[PDB]
């Protein structure tokens, strides 16, 4: 259940990789881990290629993530949002806060490589 | 009917927008297209929602683009009179956390610094 997380920096770009399902039981541990890893004027990539589903509570984690990156003057890219997930974020209107692509490769060009 | 009654005005620097109805799939475009433009630059806007019963996904999405866009113009916004039932809905998601709200017009004008 818990989300297996991996966190690193390569050239001032923080890469948080997530594996699992943003449950409502599993959401808190990921939030606890991700928010402290945002950098001011910071560039982050959140790789969601192996996240299978978000419920309301997992989407709240992204928005949470987005609001403090927004306020930290930082830049965040989502990598590999599942079709299903995007379609669910498009309905609510949350999708339009975010920058997103399908590859780690394109994601680094967006932030400066 | 499904049409929302939307008044817009400016009191001493503040753009005040008043809504009557619910914001669903049918009623939302008109509210967004009407309200969204009056978002000026470095502005002040009270959105009075005292008389809105509810708002579907599409509706709250309207509050969303108003927030996003209110940002593009780096301006202010206070939501007045949001019901508990609508307020719970925006807490489910955490959208609620994007906004500044109060129950009275006075407090808004105050949060915006008026008389």
């Amino acid at each position: 259940n818990a989300t297996d997380t991996q966190i690193r920096t390569e050239q001032g770009i923080d890469i948080i990789t997530l594996h699992g399902h943003l449950d409502t039981r599993s959401s808190p541990a990921v939030q606890a881990a991700v928010l402290p890893r945002v950098t001011a004027k910071g560039k982050m990539i959140l790789d969601l290629r192996e996240v299978s589903y978000m419920s309301s509570a997992g989407l709240r984690v992204l928005l949470s993530l987005y609001r403090h990156t927004s306020n930290q003057q930082g830049a965040l890219v989502l990598v590999g949002v599942s079709e299903e997930i995007r379609d669910t974020m498009e309905i609510t209107g949350f999708w339009n806060f975010f920058t997103a692509c399908a590859s780690m490769d394109e994601a680094l060009r967006i932030l400066g490589s």
